[PDB]
């Protein structure tokens, strides 16, 4: 096994040049090994201030936020409050266009209703007008046939998935899955008292923070530093070391295989990839194309495998994370970065540092 020197060598190795490249201004790394998080800081997280990165600091997700949203909605699931095989309308019934009949939460969670768009426009900024735009749609293809990567899909989810609890989205979210697993430091709002922690994105050379839309928390809206998020990867890679509960019962449903396209599964917000797979594999089987492509359906979805290559990407504006974990062989990595990048190269990079161990 690597000495903590050999791996700090190794993650050392491979970020300093990909910052001076990228232009990244900071980043945080944790490697998940031996059972054990290993946290590597580097660079800047305010830049005009000269304010380090360190284990505290606090990034924006972005589209990482979609694996705090599928195991949300595993855990109600779990609660028998809802299945993702009942129809939209059953917990939205104002929605009564006949393109909605067929619809369910399986579609909305998985991306497959057949071409909700990616983003809901900047425009929308109140529940009447949300549904304009939902009433509005008109699909491309029928439901549970096609895969197109949209906020607007899989953020109704979120927000529907709650629904039967009578909680907001941010509040089920810190209650049932933030508390539990101890993520005292991971936020939907981040918190007057903790705004000295939050990280400045860049965009352009420009500092810039996640702007307010509809959806948000459920689609791109968490911040989170790097020893929770190492403790999020902990739980997903290994949840039979905690306790039995509905929340551990909605992280396998989150891994489970619902979809496939080429040689990803479609999770709930986690994407996976049969283990052992190539790097080259990995990178095309992580890019959400603009344009509709057709899916094939796993029916029953399938439990989670240990032999996968489980992550998620994430951007805004002015971050990019990645977070990656194989269960089979106990590694995994977060990678926080406060400028968006290629997501080819955070695979890549992930990789390359999982390869070593
Ligand atoms: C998630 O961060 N987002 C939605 C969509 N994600 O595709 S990605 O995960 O391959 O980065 C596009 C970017 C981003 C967003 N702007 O909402």
């Amino acid at each position: 096994p690597m000495s903590e020197k050999q791996l700090a060598d190794v993650v050392e190795r491979t970020v300093t040049p990909l910052m001076k490249a990228q232009a990244i201004p900071g980043m945080a790394v944790a490697v998940i090994y031996q059972g054990q998080p290993h946290y590597f800081t580097f660079g800047k997280a305010d830049v005009a201030a000269n304010k380090p990165v360190t284990p505290q600091t606090l990034f924006e997700l972005g589209s990482v936020s979609k694996t705090f949203t599928g195991v949300l909605g595993g855990d109600a699931i779990a609660r028998k409050e809802i299945s993702l095989a009942d129809p939209v309308t059953k917990y939205w019934p104002e929605l009564t266009g006949k393109q909605w009949q067929g619809i369910r939460l399986l579609d909305l969670a998985t991306y497959t209703a057949g071409g909700l768009p990616l983003q809901v426009p900047d425009n929308v900024t109140d529940n009447a007008s949300l549904l304009r735009f939902y009433q509005s749609w008109q699909p491309k293809w029928a439901p549970g046939t096609t895969r197109l990567y949209a906020n607007t899909s899989i953020g109704l989810f979120g927000s529907l998935a709650v629904k039967p609890s009578g909680m907001r989205f941010e509040q089920a979210m810190a209650e049932r899955v933030f508390k539990p697993l101890k993520l005292n430091h991971t936020w939907i709002n981040v918190p007057h008292a903790e705004e000295s922690h939050y990280a400045w994105g860049y965009r352009e050379g420009k500092a810039v923070h996640v702007s307010p839309g509809m959806l948000d928390a459920e689609a791109y809206g968490v911040k989170s530093n790097v020893k929770d998020m190492a403790s999020w990867v902990m739980a997903n890679m290994a949840p039979e070391t905690l306790p039995p509960s509905t929340l551990q019962q909605g992280i396998a449903l989150a891994q489970s295989r619902y979809w496939r396209v080429g040689a990803m599964y479609q999770g709930l917000g986690w994407e996976m990839l049969n283990w052992p797979v190539d790097v080259k594999t990995v990178v095309d089987g992580s890019d959400n194309k603009v344009a509709l492509v057709p899916v094939a359906e796993v029916n029953p979805p399938a439990p989670p495998v240990k032999a996968s290559w489980v992550h998620k990407t994430g951007s805004t504006g002015g971050f990019g994370s990645y977070v990656a974990f194989i269960p089979e062989k106990q590694i995994g990595i977060v990678m926080l970065a406060n400028k968006s990048y290629p997501n080819p190269v955070r695979v890549e990079t992930a990789y390359r540092i999982l390869e070593t161990l």
